């Protein structure tokens, strides 16, 4: 791994093409614990010193407990370090997956800390993203507090290959966005996880991408299954997050205010 001023790198957490995340512990401090994505200089479509740091001036003022907060930023001969905090707890993704459903109240909660992320972000008029359990951390395995995170560092920091690089997981993505699209996409992908945590699978799961591509392509409205049974509120607004026409698809404002989500927590 590299060798830092500050901090001392123990295991890898994640792995791009070309970035890595170690965990990470502060030298002269030990029990505060980060998370550092390093990616070599080389890989980056070069950018103004204005534009980069102004990115990050934005990108740490992204602060809110649902959220996984970019704490500093630094830089070597070889490579850029984005110092994150540590998420002990994993990826949502693996969260449901182990445990195979989450039933209805654990759900419950998560989506309302998901959803104050979401309002928090929509007031700020930051959108499209690329929302998914994956994406998706925990705080811990006592109690999780779910964190957004940014496993595509973008804009200013872009590889030079961006043009050539595809973007998206399309069992989340929103079926206008595969297919002229606002920030109504990220509704859906919030039906798309709580619908994942209720039954344990995404819509639209598929042995292979033709069988994917019809479901994207389909009218059918999305049929939930018959099991677990769920509130007549779960299941309003899981259906209002599914609705294919945005124009159909739930407001961000009756989603805030949506009785399941409370927001009077
Ligand atoms: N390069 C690349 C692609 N990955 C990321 O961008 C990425 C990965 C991890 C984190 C991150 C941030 C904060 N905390 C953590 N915590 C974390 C802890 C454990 C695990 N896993 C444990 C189980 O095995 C898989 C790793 C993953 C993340 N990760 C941020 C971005």
């Amino acid at each position: 791994p590299p060798r830092l001023d500050g901090f001392i790198l123990t295991e890898r957490l994640g792995s791009g093409t070309y970035a890595t995340v170690y965990k990470a512990y502060a030298k002269k401090d030990t029990r505060e614990v980060v998370a550092i994505k390093c990616v070599a200089k080389k890989s980056l479509n070069k950018a103004s010193v204005e534009n980069l740091l102004t990115e990050i001036e934005i990108l740490k003022g992204i602060r809110h407990p649902h959220i996984v907060q970019l704490k500093d930023f630094q830089w070597d001969s070889d490579n850029i370090y984005l110092i994150m905090e540590f998420c002990a707890g994993g990826d949502l993704s693996r969260f449901i997956h182990t445990r195979r459903i989450l039933p209805e109240k654990v759900a419950r909660v998560f989506m309302q800390q998901l959803a104050s992320a979401l309002q928090f972000l929509h007031e700020r008029n930051i959108s499209h993203l690329d929302l998914k359990p994956q994406n998706i951390l925990l705080s811990s395995l006592e109690k999780p507090h779910l964190k957004l995170a940014d496993f595509g560092f973008a804009q200013h920091m872009s590889p030079w290959d961006e043009k050539h690089v595809l973007r998206g997981s399309p069992l989340y993505m929103a079926p206008e966005m595969v297919c002229q699209y606002d920030a109504r996409v990220d509704l859906w992908s919030m039906g798309v996880i709580l619908y994942e945590a209720l039954f344990g699978q995404p819509p639209f799961a598929s042995r292979s991408f033709s069988e994917l591509e019809e479901k994207i392509r389909s009218n059918r409205v999305i049929e939930l299954p018959l099991r677990p049974l769920l509130s007549r509120d779960c299941r309003d607004l899981l259906q209002r997050l599914l609705e294919r026409d945005p124009s159909r698809r739930i407001s961000f404002q009756d989603f805030f205010a949506h009785p399941w989500v409370d927001l009077e927590h």
